[PDB]
Formats: structure tokens, C-alpha cells, sequence
């Protein structure tokens, strides 16, 4: 209406408004202390309240962009602290708003956020919950200036619920620590996924994004007509292009408009939206993004008629190649919620290659009549990989599955540093836990969602400090080919075994005292180094050295003496292992 700030305060409600304002300033003024942000917030909040009381009071008709910038240019130390950013204050809107956007700092050189002790946290939570919660909201927002503000707020609400539940339990730490591990891991994943999609959009362009979305949205909304999916993809692409440009309010507005459009047209989109569409503005787009797949239409034909049989395949294709290809994707994806989106794209791309050849030929129908046979192998390759890995997981359990992976990936790419091997194998292991639990029909999507980030973090680590041609080869492939390429890496037979180091395989009795998580990391570090030193060792030779170690550890950790048993028996295990391998 007349006052943007007032309209945002009425839609969001006071609590949400204050938190979002905190996150928004935090992400720009990343070196200002917490107490200075409490001050901005209270100042922006009292102003907003005067506009609620009276839409036409002084300054209430300014744009939110204008007010945000004005507030930013009001910080006294802005030049001293942020430098270039203060020169934005000399510009007029809209140039000013675009100048602020260029001058966020992505790596503010801030010490990492240490998780205090449980009783320290729960005491702070009891004494000043709002301070505890917003001080940490500030610390996270300042460290992740591109984390979509409303999503960060959603996380904060889950942290609050976990403190609320767990700080009253019998065993506080056993309740809370798993929840914070889970929240940290989801927050880190959500953050890398937001960054990867914007990098993808720029790298692979808008067509590939649109392909990706058609497939994802047809799986979610299989009852929708194609033209509806297509409308939603066009808008989704807009949203995501604006969101990647980094202006939070424009992003939020475009997301809200789309959410509104979907809710006003549920009957044309999906039967699963009722609940999301009843929620308030703030939660609506987020709830829509998480909704489960609608049940597909009861009795659907095979895609044979429209895409192989029908005489107007080549004619329908040449007329609008991407509409046609998109229709194929839609039809394939709606009947296959059980595939990864990239599988579906491999498929679509196979059908594209095939129409480009076959529509150029004398009898098109006969050239391409067997195109669906070429999909069988593509579909089976990830299905088999899921079978093999989830069966191997069941008989081994998370920890020893990771170890199976260590051995396997270290023999594949032994040039990779031991810490990157450990972390990536530990992580792949967790993707095996999370996703081999799901029923068959959600396994491949799950694994996709999670491998995409585990693999992109492996690549970014590695392209910022490189070691293996192959790894680079797979990381600079198409994003459809990324995972298959990694899967095809073979044991490196041109690797020169790493020279023995005494210390690497020396263990002191502190390891009997380390936490579960840390003792595994120490063991897994040694396993990697063991495989680096003797790459030729077989699975049974390695199991003999590993089961020898398993009996070395526990038969010096319950003993009348400790660090002697580790010094003296640890000479015996090492020389016996060197001889055996
Ligand atoms: C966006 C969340 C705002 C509130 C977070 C409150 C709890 C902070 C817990 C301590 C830091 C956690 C780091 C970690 O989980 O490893
Ligand atoms: C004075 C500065 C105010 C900054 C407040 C930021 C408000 C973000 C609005 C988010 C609304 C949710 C829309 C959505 O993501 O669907
Ligand atoms: C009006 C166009 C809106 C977007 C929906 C139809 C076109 C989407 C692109 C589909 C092409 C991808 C095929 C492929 O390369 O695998
Ligand atoms: C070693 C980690 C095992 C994780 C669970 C199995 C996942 C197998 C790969 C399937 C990935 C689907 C993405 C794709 O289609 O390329
Ligand atoms: C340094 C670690 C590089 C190796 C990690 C590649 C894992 C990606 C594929 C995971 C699922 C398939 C298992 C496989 O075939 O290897
Ligand atoms: C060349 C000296 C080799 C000495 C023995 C090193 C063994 C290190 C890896 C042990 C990991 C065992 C994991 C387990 O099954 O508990």
C-alpha cells in the first residue's frame, strides 16, 4: 500500500520482522558488534511501528531499499571499517542499492564458531533466551552473508526447539548434541546448495536450469498439465536469476508472488499443497519447496505414441526443439519420481542426440524406433550402484562402510590428501546411511541431493589446490556426467607407494581417551596412510592388519599398563605388518 515497511511488519508480525531485520543488517555490516545491531533493529522496529499506527507519517512512504541504504549510510564508522562500501553512500538510488550488493564480504576473516559445553549453552538459554538466540543468529548471519535470510530464520527456530526440548532432559548432551550435529550438517548443505545453483546458472546457462526444473517440477506435480509446469519453470527461472543477483527483498518478493500463484492454482498443480498454502507469507514458499510428490495420474500411457510411434515426431520437434524435448522430460519425469533429475536429463539428452541424427535421415521412424533401449543401461547403472552400496552398507554398518570406502577411494585417487580422503569418505558414508534407509523409490533422488553437495565440496577443495588429473577431469565435466565419471575411476596402478614414516603408524594411549568420533578419525587417517604406503595389499591382507590393530588397541586400553603396551607392542604390529604386505 502507501508504506512498504508497515506492510512488511503486518505480514511478518513483530518477532519475525525483528529477526529478519537483524539477519539482513548482520550480512552487510559483518564487523559491527552485536549490541550495535540490537540498536539498529530496535530503531527500525520503532520506526516501523509508527508507520503501522499511521501509513502517512514522516518517511513511511520511502521504499524499503531506500530505508535500508539510508540506515547503512548512517553507521558512523562505515568508511573506517568497510571502506569502498561507504562510497556507495555518495550514489543516488537505484545505483546505491546495486553498489552495496557488489561490496558484501564472502570470506570475512572471522574465527570459527566454537560450540560451548552443553551446560553453558542451556544456562545461557535459560537466563536470556532471546539474547542467546539472536547473538548466535548474528554470528551465523555475519559468517554466511549470502544465506537466504528467511531460511536462516527457519533454522534458528529449529535450534530454539532443540534447546527447549533438550535442556530439560535427563541426559542433556545425548539429546542435544545429535540435534546440533544434524542442524550444522543441514545448514552447511543448504548453504552449499544455494551457492552451487547460482554457480550452475552462470556456468551452464539458463537452458540447463530450465531442463533441470522441468524434470524436478514434473516429478513433484505429476498431475499438472505441461503448460502449467512450463509456466512454473519460466517463473522459477526468473526467481532464481533475481535471487542469484543477491537483492534479498527482490528475491523475497519474486518468491512470494510465485508462492501466491501456486496457491491460487492448487487444483491445476497438485493435491499436496493445501497445508503449505494455509501458512503465513513467510513460510509459504519454503513449505511449497519441501512438499511431497503428488500421486501420478492413475493410468498413464507409455511414451511410445508421442515420442517414437506418432508420424509427427520430427515435425513436432523441428517446430520447437526445446518445447518438444521439454515435453519428453515432463512425461518421463512424471512417471519416474524414483529417478535422479540428472538421470532424467541423461535420458532427455540421449533422445536429443538421437532426434538430431534420425530426423536428418530418410526414414526417421526406423532410425529412432529403438531409442528406448538406449535408456535401459543409463537407468540400470545408478540402480545397480545403489543396490551394491546399500547391501554392502547393511552387512558392515556406517563406520566400517566408510572404511570400505576409504580403502576403495584411496586406491582410486591416492594423490588426494589424507584429510580430504577421510572427510569425503566419512561423508559418502553418511549419504549411504541417510539414503539406504529410504524405500527403493526415494533412494536415487536422496543420493542425488546429497552427492551433489558432497561432490561439489570435494571439487572446490580440490580445484583450489589440485593433485589428480582424473579428479579434475570429472569436476570439469558436465554436471550430468559428474557422478558417473567419479564412479568410473579405476585403481591407480601408476602410483608410487608412499615411503614408510614411523610416526604415522605410532599410537600413544591418548587414543583410548579420545571421543568416539575422534578415535574413528584417527583410525581412518591411519587406514588411509596404510593404503598409501602399501597400495598393493589385498582386502584379506588389509583385514589381517586391521583386525591385528583392532586387537592391539583394546589389548592396550584395558591393561594394567597403557603407554608401554603401545610403545612395545606397537613395534611388533608395525614390523609384522611391513613383512605381511
Ligand atoms: C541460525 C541459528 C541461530 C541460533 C543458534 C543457537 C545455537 C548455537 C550453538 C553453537 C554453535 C553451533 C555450531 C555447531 O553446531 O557445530
Ligand atoms: C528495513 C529492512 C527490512 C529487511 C527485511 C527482510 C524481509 C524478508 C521478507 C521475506 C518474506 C518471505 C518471502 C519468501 O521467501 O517466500
Ligand atoms: C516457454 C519455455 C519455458 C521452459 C519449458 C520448456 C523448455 C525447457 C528446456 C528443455 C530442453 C532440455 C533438453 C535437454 O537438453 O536435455
Ligand atoms: C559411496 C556412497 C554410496 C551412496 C549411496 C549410493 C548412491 C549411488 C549413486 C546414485 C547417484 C544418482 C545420481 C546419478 O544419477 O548419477
Ligand atoms: C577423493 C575421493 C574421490 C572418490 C569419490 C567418488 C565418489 C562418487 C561416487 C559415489 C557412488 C558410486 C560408488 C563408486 O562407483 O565409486
Ligand atoms: C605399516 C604399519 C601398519 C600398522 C597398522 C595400521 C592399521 C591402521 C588402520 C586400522 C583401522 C582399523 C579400523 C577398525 O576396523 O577398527
Amino acid at each position: 500500500h502507501k508504506s512498504e515497511v508497515a506492510h512488511r511488519f503486518k505480514d511478518l508480525g513483530e518477532e519475525n520482522f525483528k529477526a529478519l531485520v537483524l539477519i539482513a543488517f548482520a550480512q552487510y555490516l559483518q564487523q559491527c558488534p552485536f549490541e550495535d545491531h540490537v540498536k539498529l533493529v530496535n530503531e527500525v522496529t520503532e520506526f516501523a511501528k509508527t508507520c503501522v499506527a499511521d501509513e502517512s507519517a514522516e518517511n513511511c512512504d520511502k521504499s524499503l531499499h531506500t530505508l535500508f541504504g539510508d540506515k547503512l549510510c548512517t553507521v558512523a564508522t562505515l568508511r573506517e571499517t568497510y571502506g569502498e562500501m561507504a562510497d556507495c553512500c555518495a550514489k543516488q538510488e537505484p545505483e546505491r542499492n546495486e553498489c552495496f550488493l557488489q561490496h558484501k564480504d564472502d570470506n570475512p576473516n572471522l574465527p570459527r564458531l566454537v560450540r560451548p559445553e552443553v551446560d553453558v549453552m542451556c544456562t545461557a538459554f535459560h537466563d536470556n533466551e532471546e539474547t542467546f538466540l539472536k547473538k548466535y543468529l548474528y554470528e551465523i548471519a555475519r559468517r554466511h552473508p549470502y544465506f537466504y535470510a528467511p531460511e536462516l530464520l527457519f533454522f534458528a527456530k529449529r535450534y530454539k526447539a532443540a534447546f527447549t526440548e533438550c535442556c530439560q532432559a535427563a541426559d542433556k548432551a545425548a539429546c542435544l548434541l545429535p540435534k546440533l550435529d544434524e542442524l550444522r550438517d543441514e545448514g552447511k548443505a543448504s548453504s552449499a546448495k544455494q551457492r552451487l545453483k547460482c554457480a550452475s546458472l552462470q556456468k551452464f546457462g539458463e537452458r540447463a536450469f530450465k531442463a533441470w526444473a522441468v524434470a524436478r517440477l514434473s516429478q513433484r506435480f505429476p498431475k499438472a498439465e505441461f503448460a502449467e509446469v512450463s509456466k512454473l519453470v519460466t517463473d522459477l527461472t526468473k526467481v532464481h536469476t533475481e535471487c542469484c543477483h543477491g537483492d534479498l527483498l527482490e528475491c523475497a518478493d519474486d518468491r512470494a508472488d510465485l508462492a501466491k500463484y501456486i496457491c491460487e492454482n492448487q487444483d491445476s498443480i497438485s493435491s499436496k499443497l493445501k497445508e503449505c498454502c494455509e501458512k503465513p507469507l513467510l513460510e509459504k514458499s519454503h513449505c511449497i519447496a519441501e512438499v511431497e510428490n503428488d500421486e501420478m495420474p492413475a493410468d498413464l500411457p507409455s511414451l511410445a505414441a508421442d515420442f517414437v510411434e506418432s508420424k509427427d515426431v520430427c515435425k513436432n520437434y523441428a517446430e520447437a526443439k526445446d518445447v518438444f524435448l521439454g515435453m519428453f522430460l515432463y512425461e518421463y519425469a512424471r512417471r519416474h519420481p524414483d529417478y535422479s533429475v540428472v538421470l532424467l536429463l541423461r535420458l532427455a539428452k540421449t533422445y536429443e542426440t538421437t532426434l538430431e541424427k534420425c530426423c536428418a535421415a530418410a526414414d526417421p521412424h526406423e532410425c529412432y524406433a529403438k531409442v528406448f533401449d538406449e535408456f535401459k543401461p543409463l537407468v540400470e547403472e545408478p540402480q545397480n550402484l545403489i543396490k551394491q552400496n546399500c547391501e554392502l552398507f547393511e552387512q558392515l554398518g556406517e563406520y566400517k562402510f566408510q572404511n570400505a570406502l576409504l580403502v576403495r577411494y584411496t586406491k582410486k585417487v591416492p594423490q588426494v590428501s589424507t584429510p580430504t580422503l577421510v572427510e569425503v569418505s566419512r561423508n559418502l558414508g553418511k549419504v549411504g546411511s541417510k539414503c539406504c534407509k529410504h524405500p527403493e523409490a526415494k533412494r536415487m533422488p536422496c543420493a542425488e541431493d546429497y552427492l551433489s553437495v558432497v561432490l561439489n565440496q570435494l571439487c572446490v577443495l580440490h580445484e583450489k589446490t589440485p593433485v589428480s588429473d582424473r579428479v579434475t577431469k570429472c569436476c570439469t565435466e558436465s554436471l550430468v556426467n559428474r557422478r558417473p565419471c567419479f564412479s568410473a575411476l579405476e585403481v591407480d596402478e601408476t602410483y608410487v607407494p608412499k615411503e614408510f614414516n614411523a610416526e604415522t603408524f605410532t599410537f600413544h594411549a591418548d587414543i583410548c581417551t579420545l571421543s568416539e568420533k575422534e578415535r574413528q578419525i584417527k583410525k581412518q587417517t591411519a587406514l588411509v596412510e596404510l593404503v598409501k604406503h602399501k597400495p598393493k595389499a589385498t582386502k584379506e591382507q588389509l583385514k589381517a592388519v586391521m583386525d591385528d590393530f583392532a586387537a592391539f588397541v583394546e589389548k592396550c586400553c584395558k591393561a594394567d599398563d597403557k603407554e608401554t603396551c603401545f610403545a612395545e607392542e606397537g613395534k611388533k604390529l608395525v614390523a609384522a605388518s611391513q613383512a605381511a604386505l
